[PDB]
């Protein structure tokens, strides 16, 4: 599977979650919200367009789930 992580503005990581192969999975963060993320199926990182990317958050790619 994909390895979704979660970071703020100053990128730390705050949240991590793992996205299904073509799949999406919601990832919750620590910051009072969550964030929907969803990999292809070649597994490739991207933020739903139904949510946006706030409060200086961002995306980041992990490693094996």
């Amino acid at each position: 599977n994909c390895t979704a992580n979660i970071l703020n503005i100053n990128e730390v990581v705050i949240a991590t979650g793992c996205v299904p192969a073509g799949g999406n999975l919601i990832i919750r963060v620590g910051s009072d919200h969550s964030y929907l993320i969803r990999a292809t199926v070649s597994c490739g990182l991207s933020l739903n367009p139904s949510q946006s990317f706030i409060n200086g958050e961002s995306l980041a790619s992990g490693g094996r789930c």
